[PDB]
């Protein structure tokens, strides 16, 4: 009780989160306002979802690259000034010129690009990055989800055409898509943001967004933008092309961050703490053992260790929490306050039975299996964690939206913490309208009660043929979500 989670997710959302990430061994907190350290629990869910997205784009013919981390004024006025941090001085003496930390590599890497490419034939140029980036706003931080210096992909790419950049958005996208489903168990909404959240210099932004119903936030999971022509006439990215025309390269982005692991924590995490799907759990199962003052604990231990060897034979990675000091009931909450997927109970009526206890993470469901069934229940309950993480949230998620055709049923919507899916001209003018009457609205957290666009869904519902726009009155071009957010 006291050594384990004592706010309650729906009760007191920020203060649960604040003591899962800390007492499972995530993140640690540090002496400059928005920066974190990553501890290895948290650290190791990276280098995850890093070796999975590395092998797919890798199929994509990406390359990744490094590339430096200041840029000079010259080529980021080529193009964040608010938020861009400086460099200003070397020990005590003022730098020649001041330089700028990359908040994102764009003017970066496209200072280069023109080097590159000269003609069709070193089309297409396919880059990422592995690196961290520095926003240096004043918003409130939160761990993982928003903060000053963030861990992140970056990846950037050049086409000869619109067809085939654009055709490459949604293929990185789908695959942010797996990233969340496949290794997070966190299913994901596509679709395009509006005009007033777009990136900047972007022809159009795709996203992933995702939804915490604890609380009613969305949170934007990844993105990818179709950069047009933009950026390469901003660079003067021209290459000439087989008719011996120069034209401009058509060219994306795209990015996913340590949100990412932010997101999987506030959608899986409970009143016990950290919840881990299996593909980003270190290790997949304790091995705890109960002596109930037998006294013969050499034939428990001898037994443990004989379940420890068969998994890790498997290539299954566990512990054997032999620590002598420290009661069985000390050690399940140990391992399930860090979110280990399967625990594996064995005291004396257990060994002489040739059996173990074996006992879910997700939702503590306990049954006696058989020693030598050991390893096939496991890998089968491991992939069922995670088939029962992602769904319940996939519940969850649908049951978040509701659908609406005037204004007058929003507020009621959002103080039910949900999103609403709503018919919009679209109008960028409207989007701060909303914000504001939204926000004004607002009578209860500490961040704020605006509603905004999230994105118009890929997956449209009809549009009727006279349907007015929620909000303006015009009429209506397509259905948009809209919530609150971090
Ligand atoms: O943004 C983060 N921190 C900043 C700095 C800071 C400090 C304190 C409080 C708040 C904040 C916000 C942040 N922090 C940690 C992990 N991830 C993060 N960001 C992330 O995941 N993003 C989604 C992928 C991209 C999203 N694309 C776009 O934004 C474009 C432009 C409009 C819409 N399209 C990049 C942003
Ligand atoms: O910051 C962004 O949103 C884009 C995608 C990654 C690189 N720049």
């Amino acid at each position: 009780n006291i050594l384990g989670i004592t706010s309650k997710k729906i009760e007191n959302f920020s203060d649960w989160y604040t003591q899962v990430i800390v007492k499972s061994e995530l993140i640690e907190y540090y002496d400059i306002s928005g920066c974190y350290i990553l501890r290895p629990a948290a650290y190791y869910i990276w280098e995850c979802v890093q070796a999975f997205f590395n092998k797919e784009i890798k199929k994509l013919n990406v390359e990744n690259s490094y590339f430096p981390l200041f840029v000079t004024k010259n080529k980021l006025e080529k193009e964040f000034s608010p938020e861009v941090a400086w460099v200003t001085k070397y020990g005590d003496s003022n730098l020649p010129e001041e330089i700028a930390i990359r908040p994102t590599s764009e003017t970066i890497m496209y200072s280069v690009f023109p080097k590159w490419i000269r003609s069709y034939r070193d089309l297409p140029l396919k880059l990422n990055q592995w690196n961290t980036v520095v926003r240096w706003e004043f918003k409130q931080p939160t761990p993982f989800i928003r903060t000053r210096e963030f861990l992140w992909q970056e990846g950037h790419t050049a086409h000869k055409n619109e067809e085939e950049a654009v055709k490459l958005v949604f293929d990185i996208l789908d695959l942010y898509r797996r990233w969340y489903e496949e290794y997070l168990a966190v299913p994901i909404i596509k679709g395009i943001k509006s005009e007033g959240e777009k990136f900047g210099g972007a022809n159009f932004t795709s996203t992933a967004e995702a939804f915490i119903s604890e609380n009613g936030r969305a949170i934007q999971a990844a993105t990818s933008h179709y950069l047009g022509t933009n950026f390469a006439k901003m660079f003067k990215i021209e290459f000439e092309d087989e008719n011996e025309v120069k034209q401009y390269v058509h060219q994306t982005s795209w990015g996913c961050t340590t949100r990412s692991i932010g997101i999987m924590i506030m959608t899986h995490g409970d009143d016990k703490g950290l919840v881990l799907p299996p593909n980003v759990s270190k290790y997949k199962v304790v091995i705890v053992p109960i002596f109930y003052k037998t006294t013969d604990e050499n034939a428990i231990h001898s037994y443990c260790k004989d379940i420890e060897k068969i998994l890790k034979n498997a290539q299954i990675n566990c512990v054997y929490d032999d620590r002598a000091s420290y009661s069985p009931g000390y050690k399940f909450n140990h391992w399930e306050l860090r979110g280990i997927p399967i625990r594996i109970e064995v005291g004396p009526k257990d060994l002489q039975n040739n059996s173990c206890v074996i006992v879910r993470r997700d939702n503590n469901e306990k049954c006696n299996v058989k020693k030598e069934s050991v390893l096939l229940e496991t890998q089968q309950m491991l992939v069922d964690i995670h088939k029962n993480l992602f769904l319940k949230a996939k519940k969850k998620l649908d049951d978040s939206i509701v659908q609406v055709t005037s204004f007058s049923e929003v507020m009621n919507a959002l103080n039910k913490k949900k999103m609403v899916l709503a018919p919009w001209c679209e109008d960028i003018a409207t989007e701060e309208e909303i914000k504001k009457e939204t926000q004004r609205l607002s009578l209860n957290t500490t961040l704020s009660g605006a509603m905004k666009p999230l994105c118009i869904p890929l997956d449209q519902p009809p549009m009727p043929p006279n349907m007015k726009c929620f909000w303006s009155g015009k009429p209506a071009k397509r259905w948009c979500l809209f919530g609150r957010s971090y």
